[PDB]
């Protein structure tokens, strides 16, 4: 009757560590990104989840962080964020000759990483966090990545690509990052089409997942913003 925990990993630890160190490698690298201070990067990103209960974060929270991780993109090689992280597989050639989201600075920070706050203190929560299954698919995480991703998208231009698991039960699924904000958020100016390879997880070659009910419908929420639609099976 009185709720003991989350259900999630609680933040990775060193995560304050973590982020400062990485924000002061891809900065060093980058040379483009020499302006950052990655203390005023960090203080932006802890402040965003701090003293609140994870699940009340919103998009609003990170755009103190947003702004001082603002970066140009080459928009025409996009691979936008979604449920295939690994790299699909080892997708050698792919990987050479697209930009990924976790290759900007903000990406770059939080990939593989989990963190939240808690509602009585300042302090990060090292115990639990919320899981997306069970306690809230908003969460400091998931929202995070709904807020870069949601610019990312807004950034792209010509062919835009996406991998899909051909494994879910929704191959596109409208509560995913994908289909909740970046999908809404191609331009019709810019883009010329979206095209989604839908990654198979065996069965030989199985059933054409293009055909996909919900590929269907991805295919008409993206015919509707006057995008062209391409989907392509890779086995
Ligand atoms: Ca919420
Ligand atoms: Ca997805
Ligand atoms: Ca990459």
């Amino acid at each position: 009757f009185w709720r003991q925990t989350w259900s999630g990993p609680g933040t990775t630890k060193r995560f304050p560590e973590t982020v400062l160190a990485r924000c002061v490698k891809y900065t060093e690298i980058h040379p483009e990104m020499r302006h950052v201070d990655c203390q005023s990067v960090w203080d932006a990103f802890k402040g965003a989840f701090i003293s609140k209960h994870p699940c009340d974060i919103t998009e609003e929270d990170y755009q103190p962080l947003m702004k001082l991780g603002t970066q140009t993109v080459p928009c025409n090689k996009i691979l936008l964020w979604s449920r295939i992280k690994d790299l699909a597989h080892q997708f050698t050639q792919v990987q050479r000759d697209m930009f990924t989201l976790e290759d900007t600075l903000l990406g770059y920070l939080a990939d593989d990483l989990t963190w939240c706050g808690e509602f009585d203190t300042s302090k990060i929560n090292y115990q639990s966090c919320p899981d997306w299954r069970k306690d809230c698919s908003n969460n400091p995480v998931s929202v995070f990545w709904k807020t870069v991703s949601r610019r990312f998208a807004e950034a792209a231009c010509d062919v835009v690509h996406v991998m899909l698991d051909g494994s879910r039960s929704k191959i596109f699924d409208k509560d995913s990052t994908f289909g909740s904000v970046e999908v809404h958020n191609l331009q019709p100016e810019k883009v010329q089409t979206l095209e989604a390879w839908v990654i198979h997880g065996g069965r030989e070659d199985s059933r054409d997942l293009c055909q996909d009910p919900t590929i269907k419908e991805l295919e008409s929420i993206i015919s509707k913003r006057n995008i062209q639609f391409s989907c392509k099976n890779i086995y």
